[PDB]
């Protein structure tokens, strides 16, 4: 939709980042659920709340105190948002992805998601680690899109193309990266589904959303990486499966969101050291490379 | 989205209802097309036109005139809408189950839910009752939930499992009391799909929902059972099969809405007759257990 | 959604019309991508532009200047729509659709609708005319369709079919007037499926698209055939495959709106001697018969 945000709102906003902080991030990276721990290897850290940002959806988001950290993580300056925004708190697209329009105004060149996903793909265990390598917009089927709306031509193109969304050399380099974790679970890997949410799924759903081939679904993440794509951030990410769906009627049980605990404590502690290893691999900047 | 509606809204309601009728139901019944005559058959029956209840949403649906009707069938104290609100009629999801909130505030602790759907499964046949045991959610797959937006923690949890939406027992009893009516046609049952409608669909699109596991398509309900078991209502629907969709390009003809006559008048009377019979079979309170 | 056009809004603009033009149209042809070179085949040709007819959505859309055209095109008086709205652009269905139901009001027909797409089927190639036989409108499925809302009796019923949108009569001329061209290629035939735009779908989404049984895919037609079909118009179109969807991740490429020249040049060609050949065989008025 005509999106209220006008370029100007990402430039002050970014002006006004710039003057308060002398951090340069060159990577950013959104934290879903169990990541929510990252901002404590950052060095050099300095904390803003979404409150205090012009222009910045202020959030009541049960889980992660929305705030955007800058530091430095493993050799590489980031900024991070330890906590993000859902279309089901009442959010549009537009408002959901305007951070990622001002990392980019900020000067940083590439955008890690993560987030927390039901495992529709039979082989996945709770606590998996699941790196995106395709997706499946559903709300985009309908027109709910971020780039909705008349285009502006400063951000990127009119139709930009999503069939290369997720980076091919990170997703070599995490393979790689994994390995040498010596880890006893293989890294997966596959393409998550978004749903519009907040409630979960039903056995009828899982079933169909599983056959159209999707690995893992989820209520965010795939309108970030439009408009990162947009803008022509490089994209990588990770879904860590905290819950594996029944596909089953005699159902032992149903859905809940003790997610926090279950993966967000154990498998979450993984995936942190996992980012901080990747940090080292990401192209140019931020260390002495 | 922020719906206009506030605790309080659903609250003067609920008050405005128990200070102008001493009934007090303990079952809610949502009455779709055929089953418009159910109350007929209610004693002590009061009337209220929607147009007098306030915050109540007016309409001026092709079908049944808007009033809710409070009275006692089969033993059983209930209150039924005879007639619902349809999104295709311009009503946002928030609008629509309006009700099925007041109703839980006046006490309700079961919702009864019936609808006119198009046949997909093959093994139907026009006047066919079907009950819904599962469903999927069109319009959710994008977004458009009558949760969307900040939660109201006095109704229920952020986010609601929907697995098992449908009660069990309740499935249970209504095969038992088919037996019991000496019905020379078996009780179907199956997952229904909702669609944004009013255009009847297209062969195509047929084909495709048949294929997803769909067994009926139609245009309500689903909504109304989000809500309904995001407040801890108990719930169970049917679907009276009005007509056999075509999936061949060589059509013998065209959907439109007859379907007030067929089934509506013939399968519509037996399924008043096992409405009444059900609500003996209703956990708790109304009858003398 | 409550459509900001009152029925009389579309006979101010009819009337407008029809008090600057001696020209009476009995066809009106809205052109996609290639097509947009037809209007110069019109003989005693009148312009409008969009911008100074009362009530009509004036667009900014890259592609071809917005514009309407009457005119004669071999034998036959029509109107033709030099450029469309689309959803993508910010107009919701019912402002895109508007020159749908003014063409009605014009004393209008026959509606011929013709689009660019990509080629989901495997048999296609670029370059192919694919006869639009059926359609699958995926913003449909969620309540994104531009008859929401209260209904106008003066246009059409409350639940219009879809199963027989496409002129059965018309896509066997069709295929006879193609085979009287002498062309090499065979005339496609198969169904559309609409997504929301503006960015091109990934490969997982393609795949999910040919599953479901699409043929070829794009942004925009949809929701005139729906209006078309409700206040009576006959209709057919075509789709010009402008290019042919990647299936694998290993992907020798992106997509990109290179279709103008592509297609847009070699095959619209074509496509125009095609829609010119098939004015003589659409029936009664406009020539001598």
């Amino acid at each position: 939709m005509q999106n209220g945000y006008t370029y100007e709102d990402y430039q002050d906003t970014a002006k006004w980042l710039l003057s308060h902080t002398e951090q340069r991030p060159q990577v950013a990276v959104i934290c879903g659920s169990g990541l929510g721990g990252l901002v404590n290897k950052l060095t050099q850290a300095q904390t803003f709340d979404y409150s205090e940002i012009p222009n910045f959806p202020e959030s009541t988001v049960p889980g992660h105190a929305g705030r955007l950290v800058f530091g430095i993580l493993n050799g590489r300056a980031c900024v991070m948002m330890q906590g993000r925004f859902h279309m089901y708190e009442g959010y549009p697209f537009w408002k959901v992805t305007f951070p990622v329009r001002v990392f980019r105004l900020l000067g940083v060149e590439t955008l890690v998601v993560t987030n927390a996903a039901g495992g529709l793909n039979p082989n996945f265990e709770v606590g998996d680690i699941m790196l995106i390598r395709d997706h499946i917009n559903l709300p985009g089927f309908s027109g709910e899109n971020p780039l909705r709306g008349p285009n502006e031509e400063r951000f990127g193109v009119r139709f930009p193309a999503m069939s290369d969304a997720y980076d091919r050399d990170m997703r070599q380099k995490a393979h790689s990266t994994w390995k040498q974790m010596g880890e006893q679970r293989e890294l997966q890997e596959g393409t998550y589904v978004m749903l519009g949410g907040p409630n979960f799924e039903t056995v009828a759903e899982c079933r169909l959303l599983r056959n159209l081939g999707a690995d893992a679904v989820g209520m965010s993440t795939v309108p970030e990486v439009i408009v990162a794509r947009h803008c022509g951030l490089r994209v990588f990410g990770f879904s860590l499966i905290t819950n594996k769906v029944i596909m089953d009627t005699e159902s032992q049980g149903k859905a809940n969101h003790e997610e926090v605990l279950e993966a967000g404590k154990q498998a979450a502690q993984k995936l942190e050291q996992f980012v901080s290893l990747l940090m080292a691999s990401i192209p140019v900047s931020g260390h002495t490379g």
